[PDB]
């Protein structure tokens, strides 16, 4: 329903292999979004067409402020098209690129906002995202958007055990990404980092990290009690938005 000639284009927001992000604008309303402009030369090079159909049915049916909403998507003889929500501050990545790390209440605010949009995802029927920080955006006012749209070494950091030895996977998975997360965030580097990726499969798969001097007790407890091996010994959403250190950090309410 939606066409080309409904958009004034702008500059380029990222560019990939997969495509692109224009800032761009709603000829009619002037609203000013993204637009994700896909070649299907790529959606076909790779096996991700089905996989990407599938995720603009679900994120389409999804609603919350800290998701990256998507508004609605068309197509043509050689490309696809996203209209996504614009997030002007950029990516969680790039923000941790520029401080080295974040302060307590930073950090428990994104982690907040994180749990708040996947315990609506939980309900929403969608047990995973990937919220690796590149998938981070960041709205007007800083606000956290998860936006696990698009894909394009650290690809096993962000993992949890039952994945990396090719188990099965549960809710649970995301409150693993929470503690990885939630210790980069303070750190600055993830707690599985290092030069090979068997020896960061080691230390996943046997839960071995340790936290630099500066790192308070409560920020160790809450990560302690997310990395846990066992998926089911994971706390839920509710623990972790009620947890001490949250509401003792956190400024953006549950
Ligand atoms: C899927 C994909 C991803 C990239 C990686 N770049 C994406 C664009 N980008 C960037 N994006 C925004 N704002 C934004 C992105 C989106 C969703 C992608 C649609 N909605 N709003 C802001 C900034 C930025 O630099 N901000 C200020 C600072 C610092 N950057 C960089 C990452 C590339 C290509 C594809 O296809
Ligand atoms: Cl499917
Ligand atoms: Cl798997
Ligand atoms: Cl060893």
């Amino acid at each position: 329903q939606w066409a080309l000639e409904d958009f004034e284009i702008g500059r380029p927001l990222g560019k990939g292999k997969f495509g692109n992000v224009y800032l761009a604008r709603e000829k009619q309303s002037k609203f000013i979004l993204a637009l994700k402009v896909l070649f299907k030369a790529q959606l076909e090079k790779a096996g991700v067409e089905h996989q990407l159909r599938r995720e603009v049915e679900i994120q389409s049916h999804l609603r919350h402020p800290n998701i990256l909403r998507l508004y609605g998507y068309f197509h043509d003889a050689t490309r696809v098209y996203l209209i996504l929500e614009y997030a002007p501050l950029g990516t969680v990545y790039r923000e941790l690129q520029k401080l080295s790390k974040f302060d307590e209440q930073r950090t428990a605010t994104y982690i907040t906002e994180l749990a708040n949009a996947l315990s609506y995802c939980h309900s929403k029927r969608v047990i995973h995202r990937d919220i690796k920080p590149e998938n981070l955006l960041l709205g007007s006012a800083g606000e956290l958007k998860i936006a696990d749209f698009g894909w394009s070494a650290g690809t096993l950091d962000y993992l949890p055990p039952e994945m990396i030895e090719g188990r099965m996977h549960d809710e649970k998975v995301d409150l693993w990404s929470l503690g990885v997360l939630c210790y980069e965030f303070l750190v600055g580097k993830p707690p599985f980092e290092a030069n090979t990726y068997q020896e960061t499969y080691k230390r996943i798969s046997r839960v071995e990290f340790t936290f630099p001097d500066f790192v308070t007790e409560g920020a160790r407890d809450l990560i302690s009690r997310l990395l846990k091996h066992n998926p089911s010994q994971r706390p839920m959403l509710r623990e972790v938005l009620e947890h001490p250190w949250i509401t003792a950090n956190s400024s953006k309410p549950s």
